[PDB]
């Protein structure tokens, strides 16, 4: 039954890959020493070309994605031999060094081993490997509400947070035949994190806003071929708008609207005043030019729609189907002012892809 | 075939009119008449308040309206006595003086004789009641590219524009049994326009923009309990984002984002700067100041969603499904501030309800 399904995958996958390699000559043998192998232990082996394919066809096939013209420089670590939590912890923080690379981030991925019988064999609980920590209690909210339950799973295993708005999760994942899970400080020189000033308004760093400088998804599952990478995690560098618009301005995130509203002097009191798109425009302007400042990779929304199209025009010359979740990409600000918006995406599901998966806390 | 269509169309209809009218016992007296009058007839007649509920229904079953809070105080005008050319012109006209009401607008839809045979017995070519002319020719644009195709017919037929950037359409319509339309020029009086100023920057009257007072969509279809109503102009007011983030911004539109840039004092040369969103934002801070200033109903996009939310609300407390297309109802600007970006929408289509037609010129 699973042997049939991951057979399945595994034919399609293979044969699709090896088109794209040039290699659809040798597909035929791979494919009957696959066979042997399923049929022998029930699962299969990725070549390590078959693997670093495999992830950045996922990411070319990820439909809410604006940043997928890039895809084929994805960079993939594999690291399928680690076996204890001190590699484990250790690939992690690899992985934010490398990707963060001094500022001039570069798209990477480390894939951990895949599950075996369902199996996981590693399962991190973080939802970024860099995010930070937020707290409700009794009339009080610090920090990201988004990570309160993730907080409050980490305090249950001994972890203390200091309480800030701003206080780095630390690390944490459960290994196989472990009940529960371990936890790791991040180390502070592993972090870049980026003030956010305003290029004209003095005031706007009284807000003492900042945010971490990598997005590294980390609770996501890779599907390649019929096998499950559980524990992949990979990064990107931010569009502006994620933080600008989305991390600092939601009512249910950083809720930070009226405040920028009154440092850069305008009234909060009038829906007609519009002076949340306002408040909206500055905060993203001072993002951007705040990670441009610090020599951190950021993309603005209008230039990654840009690169989008250009992804959308590569797709047909390749004779490639495009697909795309048109509510996540237009950019949740002026999205009209992009060619997304004016055009409609299939919202299929083409796999090698990344998907979510059940959080472990919750 | 086409009174079993017809027939079935109108139980779910009187039934459910009636049912919202508190008249439910008189169904089955009405559904008789019905009965009789198709086979007699091969079709029926919507007494007037079962028009009138008919077209406030289709207005709460439009999915793409964000407005649809104020469906139960639509202004219903039966027209379908109209026989003659000279008696449509005049309908329509006195829409748009009563809809305008001198600034404080009137939502308001004149309902004219339904289809036949599916024969129509007036077609509307205008796309809105009050709309401007759109020229190109040898590299030359002038006024709304919009209009160009609309425009390019009216020439055919005897009209000349003046070539200004506004130049008023004529109203168009061509009755049963007419091979071609016929068109008359609005009298300048019917129509309110309102030139665009800004709050606080005295240089932004130099762009010399206006817009009208009062949309109102002229080439639907209202379709009631299986009756076709294929003329049935209808109007609200506007929301600012319609004529700040669409009509005077969109590239294909009036374009105008490069030359609020320049009046507003910032510079259009960086993406990163977001000049673009900055323009918008103060373009349609605009727009709201103008017609406010002008005593012309509007309403900003943070305000119509919360009246929005308010709709939701009662669709729930009445015991009725709500539905609604996603893409359409988020403002074109700062979307995400907006309660209507965090929830999705069922899309399905439910009747009575506004539906496109195929235009008559192209
Ligand atoms: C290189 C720069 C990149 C940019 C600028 C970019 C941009 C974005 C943005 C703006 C989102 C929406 C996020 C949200 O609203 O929560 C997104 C989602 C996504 N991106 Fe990318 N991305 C990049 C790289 C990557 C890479 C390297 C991968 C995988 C290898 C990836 C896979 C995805 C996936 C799976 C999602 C959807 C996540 C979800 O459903 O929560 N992206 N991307
Ligand atoms: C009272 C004030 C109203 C407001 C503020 C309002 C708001 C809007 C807005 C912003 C749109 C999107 C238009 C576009 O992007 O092209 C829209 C679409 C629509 N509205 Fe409303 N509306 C109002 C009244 C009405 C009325 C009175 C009706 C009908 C009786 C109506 C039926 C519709 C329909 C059918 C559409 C979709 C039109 C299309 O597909 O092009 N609305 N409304
Ligand atoms: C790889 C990558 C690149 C990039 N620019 N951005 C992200 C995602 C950032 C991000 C990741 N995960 C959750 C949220 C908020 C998610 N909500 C919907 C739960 C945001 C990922
Ligand atoms: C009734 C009503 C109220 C309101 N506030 N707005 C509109 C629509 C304005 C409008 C009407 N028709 C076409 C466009 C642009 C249409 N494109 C998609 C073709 C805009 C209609
Ligand atoms: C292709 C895409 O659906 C298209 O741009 C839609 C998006 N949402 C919209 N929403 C509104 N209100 N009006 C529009 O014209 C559009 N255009
Ligand atoms: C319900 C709705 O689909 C939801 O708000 C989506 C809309 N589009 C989005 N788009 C992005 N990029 N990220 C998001 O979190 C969301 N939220
Ligand atoms: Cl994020
Ligand atoms: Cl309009």
């Amino acid at each position: 039954e699973e042997k049939e399904i991951l057979w399945n995958e595994a034919k399609a996958f293979i044969a699709a890959c090896y088109q794209e390699l040039g290699k659809a000559a040798e597909v035929k043998d791979r494919l009957a020493d696959i066979k042997s192998e399923i049929d022998l232990t029930g699962s299969y082996v990725h070549t390590k070309e078959e693997l670093e394919h495999g992830a950045k066809m996922a990411w070319r096939n990820s439909n809410r994605c604006i940043g997928r013209l890039f895809w084929n420089s994805l960079n993939v670590i594999d690291r399928r031999d680690v076996r204890t939590k001190e590699e484990v912890r250790d690939a992690l923080f690899h992985h934010i060094e490398t990707a963060t690379n001094n500022g001039k981030i570069r798209p990477t991925i480390t894939i951990f081993p895949p599950e075996e019988k369902g199996e996981k064999q590693v399962e991190i609980w973080n939802h970024q490997l860099i995010r930070y920590a937020g707290y409700e209690s009794d009339g009080e909210r610090i920090g990201d509400p988004a990570s309160c339950s993730l907080t409050a799973a980490c305090e249950e295993l001994g972890w203390r947070g200091e309480r800030t708005d701003f206080d780095l999760l630390p690390l944490i994942f459960r290994m196989k035949g472990d009940e529960q899970p371990v936890w790791y400080e991040l180390p502070r020189s592993l972090v870049i994190e980026v003030p956010i000033t305003h290029p004209d308004i003095e005031a706007f760093s009284d807000l003492e806003l900042k945010w971490y400088g990598v997005p590294i998804i980390s609770d996501m599952k890779l599907e390649v071929g019929g096998i499950h990478y559980n524990a992949a995690p990979f990064n990107g560098w931010y569009m502006g708008t994620e933080i600008g618009a989305r991390n600092l301005a939601d009512e249910k995130r950083y809720d930070k609207l009226k405040k920028v509203a009154s440092v850069i002097g305008i009234a909060a009191d009038y829906n007609t005043d519009l002076w949340k798109d306002q408040a909206l425009v500055e905060l993203n302007k001072a993002v951007l030019h705040s990670y441009k400042k610090q020599g951190v990779s950021i993309v603005d929304h209008h230039t990654a729609a840009s690169q989008f199209k250009r992804f959308e025009e590569q797709a047909e010359e390749a004779g490639r189907k495009l697909t795309g979740d048109w509510t996540w990409l237009i950019p949740p600000i002026s999205p009209a002012a992009t060619h997304i918006f004016h055009r409609s995406y299939d919202n299929s599901i083409v796999k090698p892809n990344y998907f979510y998966q059940d959080k472990p806390y919750e």
